[PDB]
DNA sequence: GGTGGGTGGTTCTGGGTCCATGGGCTG
DNA sequence: CAGCCCATGGACCCAGAACCACCCACCC
DNA sequence: GGTGGGTGGTTCTGGGTCCATGGGCTG
DNA sequence: CAGCCCATGGACCCAGAACCACCCACCC
């Protein structure tokens, strides 16, 4: 911030007043401390005299380096002396091979940024504005590696059907077994009282595919293999997967799916910020259905909500909590539910909003989540726990997400006894904010499609007694999933609450 | 292979003879074939006309791009016309940003290898031998990502003792669990009566430390996550790991060792060949005992062997077998045992 | 025969994995090799992008041009992207004045052979024995 | 002093966690920060690397030189890499021509304060309470006139 | 404006001990 | 036989030692 | 030597349909 | 009550168009 820039200018004069020194060994200490304090904010750190190699090979020594958590450099700094001209020595140092990707050539009087061999900002120092601009741009430069994680995300967004074909073939050839065929008919029974009252054997096959597909990506792209060994839902499903994904078969499928997973895991390993890796979490969430089951993508209305809307919808509810009621999001009693959590962007951005002191109490028992599909549920849970690791500190299993049909949770969530009692504690809580993004689906394409939004008996009964009752409209389109979620939200809300939805 | 280049010498003339063309687009098919064919063996492949972007954000298209299994470019080819003076045209397309990593500027009568912004050689196209040498240099270039893997292997040797200290703390926290104490007696007694009659609980703790250290590395930098649930002794020491590798306890140890693993994890992700992983395997095999049990590392004399020593051995063994017993090394029936594997 | 036909498929599968691109620009290299080899093996060649001129005076450019020793043309190859209904792009090419003597209009999935002006045959390029049939016919169509 | 020393620790592990090196040049950034911050509130300032003269020599160069508001040197610090044995790096240093009027000889996990002609007390840097007591004396040492 | 001392990394390279521990006497 | 006598080669470190990189104080 | 023209790839940007399905009512 | 009328707004996608890179014939 510009505050830090002013602090540096006060240290620059202090060095030439207390020590009276004009040597590079002493006029640069000020900038060393400045970049160091800005860096600790971004997530990098400045490490001095890192001997690096040049284009010729000659060991060079940029006075500093913006090292990451995987010890990769996001940038460099070369402080010279106040007296020597910078533009001449910039071109003499560069000749020996000095870096040019993101180097801040400084001289205790003028700071230039040559980014990509290109002077972008020659801000003369001693500035109450654009010097802060310079450091912002430097600490927010895009590493050449992030633009490849972006390229690999798009390829996978388009070689997903070819990869899914492999997983599809596997599940068909497993139906030749009597251990698969026996356990996939018990999955169906437990899931004909929990999530889908019309759970088909082909819905159980879909869940199996998602579980395996995301398992390989969670242990490599995101490094978290222990998620599947802890998550109640995963365990109930490996019972069904380690019936065919075992020894030889397991190895065969994994080695056949490598010519697709490879590149993504070779660019997702060179980035080390989860917020950048969240772009793939979103991509997988949507693309999977469009490349496998678009019928599910229709009624569930799987879609991602741009962060700008979410962040607005969070700060606005905080600025309404003290207006009509009297509280602040980080208070005690602001129980924030979020039906329809999808990729989890409504609780990940809340973690980032909450301060780093009361966050513990809020993360533990005030943030709640609700999901119906498997891929979104898994993605959301992992995302929330990884955002907690990036914000607070030690990974702590989020124990408030559930797999229940929100509109039907009024023996719901019986897939795992854990999620059943997790949704029972959720039901018992005095919820106060109901934020979220409901599905806006209403009617099918053509009647040869055969895809009606599940009639929610309990919920549509109050719609008929409230919204539909007053509406004398000859046609009745108040049974939209968005209006059904609104009915559920108004009835969960007891008193003093702020329903915040974004819809048609 | 001068063999594969021998055919290039003819296909170049043949393509100008069986059809009187001299333009680059018509005569470049010969060099395409030569490059793509040599690559098939080396492990790479040549993907033609790759629209790789460059500095300043302009988009460029080399005639060919030698890519690997991780879609990571390892070398670029670019062909101009014979009339166009290669030397002058080289800098013309270097300004558009055409990579300077490993580009082969090739006219019909002359080729120029340019490694790290430096002309290595300028072989004439007539000699099959010179051309083969140039192409071998182009195929045996260590991309930036293997000098970075190599730097990290050195750091892992220095980070070994501190990573092992965290694993010792993990095994001591386990030694406080009664579930682990019981599981220990079963393993100590079993490994004693099955490997060497003087096994100790500390040897079992050391063996567990090896199991969990190799375990996390095998599930990421080696990505053979299944190995630990298919190998007999891996499942025999899986109970000794699970005892303290559960929920919060596992998380703590994994996150503590992550600061050491991260370096070699990323490095072995941008690598694909097993030969690079072999260097890290050798380092782990040695450094561990040097920084934990040097007493064991004298009774097991843990040291790795020179590759040239076993390469020459394998040559000699076949020639000797085929001069006294008249059998090939690959003749079904010759059983080969390796007592001290390492 | 069938060996070279299978080799073409292998090459194309490596292009869509080592590069990931399914664009013809990179995929054509596989069929270029197959056509060039069966040719040398049956006394011929596959000189590439040789500009032909049409009756209307259009400098057309087929992706291939099977030519023989006295420098005359015997066949022409034209590969289209694997991302278009082939029987549509065939018309567009021929409407520029593309040769109709013996032309292989080929997309990554289907290979259509035209001779004089009629579709002689269309094969799934995946079936080894079937392509082997169509390719042999193209290399044996004598004036 | 106690909260400040308890943050010099954090930025020590940070040099190795982010950079991945234990060479003296990079690990000296933590102690530099600590000393400068402590001196600021007290009034003084650690001006790093002020070439100081010698009895026998052309010139020497300490890596820390507490210089008061009136440009007068009243204390110093010479860092050490973990490789060297600190004790033998001390005699090597105080022989070339290094000052002894007030100098902190710190390695990375142990620190002595050779003050005005003799060592005071040797403290380990892992212990916050210990390093606190010693740095206080580096800062509460005043010449005899004062 | 050079230009060497002076601090620090860095990578070679030349060169070299006391003493375990079985067996054969052996009283 | 036990308790003395007699052999007889040994799965590496490391202290300089150049030597360079950066850079400040002194001759030019 | 430029240059327009063939071949192919890569971004933008503009621009818009019949028909599902619950209520309300004759009958 | 049960057929029989009467609404009423509906979570994208794909063809051109501009334009760009690369090389070839053809004016120069
Ligand atoms: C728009 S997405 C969630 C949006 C989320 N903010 C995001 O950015 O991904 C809608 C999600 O609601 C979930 N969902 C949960 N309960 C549901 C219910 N009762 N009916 C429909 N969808 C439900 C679906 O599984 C689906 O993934
Ligand atoms: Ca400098
Ligand atoms: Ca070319
Ligand atoms: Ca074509
Ligand atoms: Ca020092």
């Amino acid at each position: 911030s510009l505050q830090l820039v002013k602090k540096f200018q006060k240290r620059l004069e202090d060095i030439v007043a207390y020590g009276g020194t004009r040597n590079e060994s002493s006029v640069r200490a000020a900038f060393q401390q400045l970049l160091s304090d800005w860096a600790e904010g971004s997530g990098l750190r400045l490490i001095t005299e890192v001997t690096q190699k040049a284009v010729a090979g000659n060991n060079v020594r940029p006075d500093g380096t913006l090292k990451d958590s995987l010890q990769q450099s996001r940038g460099y700094w070369e402080s010279k002396d106040e007296a020597d001209t910078l533009d001449d020595e910039i071109q003499k140092k560069l000749a020996k091979g000095y870096p040019r990707d993101n180097i801040i050539f400084e001289d205790s009087r003028l700071a230039v940024l040559m980014q990509n061999g290109e002077e972008v900002q020659r801000v003369d120092m001693g500035d109450a504005g654009a010097l802060a601009g310079l450091l912002k741009l430097f600490f927010e430069f895009e590493p050449p590696q992030v633009l490849e994680f972006r390229k690999a995300v798009d390829h996978f967004k388009d070689e997903m059907p070819h990869l899914l074909k492999i997983l599809r073939e596997a599940a068909d050839a497993a139906e030749q077994k009597a251990d698969y065929r026996g356990e996939r008919d018990h999955f169906v029974e437990i899931a004909k009282e929990a999530i889908n009252p019309d759970f088909s054997p082909r819905d159980a096959r879909e869940m199996l595919i998602q579980h395996i597909l995301t398992g390989d990506l969670f242990t490599s792209v995101f490094d978290n293999a222990q998620y599947h060994e802890d998550n109640n839902i995963a365990q109930q499903l490996q019972q069904l997967a380690a019936t065919f994904y075992k020894g030889p078969v397991k190895r065969d499928i994994a080695e056949r799916t490598k010519r697709y997973y490879g590149a993504i895991q070779a660019a997702a390993a060179q980035i080390a910020d989860h917020h950048e890796k969240q772009r793939f979490l979103k991509a997988l969430y949507e693309n999977f259905y469009r490349a496998y089951n678009p019928a599910g993508a229709e009624r569930l209305g799987i879609f991602y909500t741009p962060g700008e809307i979410v962040r607005f919808m969070i700060e606005a509810t905080d600025t309404l909590l003290e207006k009509h009621f009297q509280k602040e999001l980080a208070d005690k009693g602001v129980e924030i539910l979020d039906p329809a959590t999808g990729t989890g962007t409504f609780i990940t951005e809340l973690i980032d909003f909450l301060p780093k002191a009361k966050l513990e109490q809020k993360y533990r028992e005030e943030l709640h989540c609700n999901e119906l599909a498997l891929l979104p549920y898994y993605i959301a849970n992992l995302n929330i726990e990884a955002t907690y690791a990036q914000k607070m500190g030690r990974y702590e299993e989020f124990r408030n997400i559930v797999l229940v049909d929100t509109l039907d949770n009024t023996l719901f969530g019986s897939v795992t006894a854990e999620n059943l009692e997790r949704a029972k504690r959720q039901n018992a809580r005095p919820v106060r904010v109901i934020i979220g993004n409901p599905p806006y689906r209403a009617n099918q394409a053509n009647e040869n499609d055969n895809n009606k939004n599940r009639e929610y008996k309990e919920i549509d009964r109050r719609i008929k007694a409230t919204y539909v009752a007053a509406s004398t409209a000859q046609k009745t389109k108040l049974y939209d999933m968005y209006s059904r979620f609104l009915r559920w939200a108004t009835d969960r809300l007891k008193e003093d609450g702020i329903v915040a939805f974004v819809s048609n």
